[PDB]
């Protein structure tokens, strides 16, 4: 059984803040003494381009409010990375986790916290597409919101603060170090994003948890090799498949190999006309191999 | 859009608790100086028959473990009421949140927090289906993973505690006063819960969502009333439609009647052939009313 499911919250609710300048509000996330939150927050209200260098030239520290569970914040000083600012606070958050900053890849799963005026309201995992933007649940104010992933030590990785939705209503969103994932413009614009691919990856761990489940009936017994399958993949709207040896898991515990089941995403490339594959009418690239894994059976 | 969300886990987090009875490990909830939890742990190691009567006649205090991030509370006394057991602990939980109990009914949405050994491990939203099972994610050791939802106040709502996976692969759980939802067995049995149907208020809530995104070549120009459709409902693997009022908020923006998609319904009850709804290729059952206006709407 698969279930798209975060990883608990509760320790990156304690760091996420409401971030105020002049009458824009936003959200961010505070990790010591030091606020990180978009640069949007200092923005002027105007239809034109937003000249961000001569916002943050003319930026007052008295006009910042950051609040905690609406306990106010001082602001010592406000620094400006990509599109980011690092504000200091006067007092340090006692409940700071264990933590690093982690930039993500294509492919990679992690957890968004949505938060509204500095008050989580949800959370949901989801992965960062080919295009290098997300499909999450957004609505006006969430700016700001956190993505983490959480290590098996306890840490806590920081991987995402959320910046704009483009007019496809795909999610743009920035590291901690202020890179907005896939260089979009933290601003309104016109920009379109690349068309998504099949995470290839992510698609054989489906159709091995499909085995696993005594779903069988798309197998193929062809095999197609990693450098033909990624030729075949190029042409066809998926990913590379980036390795063969991590599935040796599910390999063994099915009889069927990595290679069976590249050939039977060829197969299978257009539809299952008209059956399901665990409930879905086409090929699923929503779960990891490591998701597979953990929720079948706890590794 | 549309995503199934879960509400932030970190209130419940800090309430759930590990409970072992003997070898038998499994989690339990702590609120003020009670911990429910399932009253599977006391169960004998046996093929046969449990009698939970005699295990609960037999039972010493002394054989049970009740920990918190390692530290032990001590039990003073336990009492056995349905499918749980009350143990009271020497120690109130400083962190019980503001809190009551609720008894979910089919079609109502909810937050599981999975666990094992007292600790989470992952957050997800679940609605309950008319055979009062629930389609979630769990393996060895979650039994006693709690189901909440948080009201506007602040104030949580225990409703769930998880009890069983039946053959099917369907989760089942009780409530906090040891009722089990759909009075299934709590312990390994051949039981099959009878089909699902379709929770026609949920459908409902699902095509007014489509129609705020745009989407809308299944809209049907004609109407059905709520006589009609429920007479249709019984007959094809739906529930009764509850209400028109409840949806005039998504009637005046759509502005659609709720007439016209029991229509769309019923014209739609077969595939889609081959279109789609939202990335769906059938009705979505997923998403209450309530969900679908705090997503879209913020309310």
């Amino acid at each position: 059984g698969l279930k798209k499911m975060a990883q608990p919250s509760g320790c990156v609710e304690r760091c996420v803040v409401r971030v105020c300048y002049g009458s824009t509000v936003l959200n961010g996330v505070w990790l010591g003494d030091t606020v990180t939150c978009p640069r949007h927050v200092i923005a002027p209200s105007t239809t034109v381009l937003i000249d961000y260098d001569h916002a943050y030239s003319t930026m007052r520290l008295h006009n910042f409010s950051v609040s905690h569970n609406g306990v106010f914040l001082g602001v010592v000083g406000v620094t400006m990375h990509g599109s980011v600012l690092r504000i200091k606070v006067s007092q340090s958050n006692v409940h700071t986790p264990k933590h690093v900053f982690k930039t993500l890849k294509p492919g990679d799963s992690f957890n968004i916290l949505a938060c509204y005026e500095g008050i989580a309201s949800g959370v949901f995992g989801v992965n960062l597409r080919t295009n290098f933007t997300i499909k999450g649940s957004f609505i006006n104010g969430a700016c700001g919101s956190p993505g983490y992933n959480v290590r098996n030590d306890g840490t806590v990785e920081f991987c995402y603060l959320h910046q704009i939705e483009l007019g496809s209503g795909a999610h743009v969103g920035s590291d901690f170090t202020g890179s907005v994932y896939g260089n979009f413009d933290d601003q309104p614009s016109l920009q379109v994003e690349s068309a998504n691919l099949m995470l290839s990856d992510n698609v054989v761990a489906f159709l091995y948890a499909a085995l696993l489940n005594g779903c069988r009936w798309w197998l193929c017994s062809t095999r197609v090799n990693v450098d033909g399958f990624n030729e075949w993949a190029m042409a066809n709207g998926y990913t590379s498949v980036s390795s063969v040896e991590c599935y040796s898991i599910l390999a063994a515990k099915t009889g069927v190999s990595v290679e069976q089941l590249l050939a039977s995403i060829q197969h299978l490339h257009e539809g299952f006309g008209g059956k399901n594959i665990l409930g879905y009418s086409s090929l699923c690239d929503e779960f990891t191999l490591a998701e597979v894994v953990k929720q079948m059976y706890g590794v």
